[PDB]
């Protein structure tokens, strides 16, 4: 039985598959298991649609759109599956950042190499869609953080001339991981978050969606046929909670 | 009756109070006006203590720091209110952005001047305080955009040499407001959404966190006086909010 899901995976990293590749064959895959149901992979969610999706849970919410043709586009594009009511529902939505490149084979023509903010710009990517399923009971959304800024424990490199250095995961000057911590509420890294925990507060049961953020911090790069894994299981878990809404669609016998 | 706080005011402007400088004068005020409690403006919140905060909420969440000096710095500080409990409560928190710079007063030494990204950043600012408040009912957290990338009417600028630049608000190239957006729902643009919303899907009320966005979309840049009220409506309403836990050292006599 260890075939289809297999051979995938294998071709995932024989190829290096890019992680917006990797999401094509998490569909085809994803299908291909649960042949019942339609799945569909796409790439940008015009920023009509959370609106849209917004007045659909308030009419006081989502009533702006200053250019038209705004889009999320979220790097690994997004998997969907087709409900019993016609509608499409969000199964996966991945996205791969590469902040570092101070470890792998005075400013310069470019600034000085030691460390940066590129990643809090999560701020669009990751909001928009948490809002395009502010009605949904899970946020499959998964960060896969690689580079020279994203270590979790500490690794010392060798040199072209002999020095051997040796790098400390938490120094100062090096690590970025933090600034994308806030996007899980401080949750297990490198896990499956996928589905929604209700924390209540004051007889209030306020809902958390986080994202799963994941990282390989020894400093060496994502191992595609790890990636096919990792998006699968997100996966599974938005069909897991899609359960009750497909039902029929899997009764057909 | 218009006084302290209008003499504030006028300070502010003729001045040109920065956006952080303006939060303490808003302090200076916002204990005048109700000094029986004891008012504290900061300007850093430790990483920690967010973690600390959201323990507080749920054991399983704020368990990561990889670089204990982390901290959010917000443009524009924080003040803060002492309650009946001997805790202190946020009040306000501004920030100001200023990504435009086409209009006022091939790439170059710099990039080409068109449009940026540079606000998507609002990533780490606003998600971790809302989670270090995601124990409060009010989120007065505000944003005041300022440039030639936040224009929500049409203008249309002279040029040195006769020529009278027609800038449409809308233009593609040209506006970034939109990226801010997801940070309220959708909501009104230029509104006081200090008071949490409570929305509620399939018998649930799960709260929405909104950040108060105010933008000059009309090219001019922020008159300092106006600052300071709008700043001080959020407070006020977070005062608004806080009453209960505040009664009694209001209740002196």
């Amino acid at each position: 039985s260890q075939g289809v899901i297999g051979i995938f995976g294998d071709y995932a990293k024989a190829h290096d598959l890019a992680v917006g590749e990797v999401s094509k064959l998490v569909k085809k895959a994803l299908s291909n298991e649960y042949p019942q149901l339609s799945f569909r992979y796409r790439d940008s969610i015009k920023k009509t649609e959370i609106n849209e999706a917004l007045k659909k849970i308030d009419p006081d919410l989502g009533g702006t759109l200053f250019v038209s043709n705004s889009s999320i586009k979220p790097d690994g594009g997004i998997v969907e599956v087709k409900d019993d009511y016609g509608e499409w529902r969000v199964v996966l939505v991945a996205e791969a950042k590469h902040q570092g490149k101070d470890i792998i084979n005075k400013r310069g023509d470019q600034d000085l190499m030691a460390a940066g903010n590129a990643i809090e710009r999560s701020h669009k990517n990751i909001s928009e869609i948490a809002n395009f399923m502010l009605s949904e009971s899970h946020f499959p959304y998964v960060l896969f953080l690689e580079g020279s800024n994203f270590l979790t424990e500490n690794i010392s490199i060798t040199r072209p001339d002999g020095r051997v250095v040796n790098l400390e995961y938490n120094s100062g000057i090096l690590n970025r991981l933090d600034r994308l911590t806030a996007a899980n509420y401080g949750m297990p890294i490198n896990s499956n978050l996928c589905i929604n925990k209700f924390v209540n507060h004051k007889d209030k049961s306020i809902m958390l969606q986080a994202a799963s953020i994941y990282t390989q911090g020894d400093g060496r790069e994502w191992d595609s046929k790890i990636m096919f894994e990792i998006m699968f299981d997100i996966s599974t878990t938005s069909l897991r909670v899609l359960g009750r809404d497909l039902f029929e669609q899997l009764t057909s016998k």
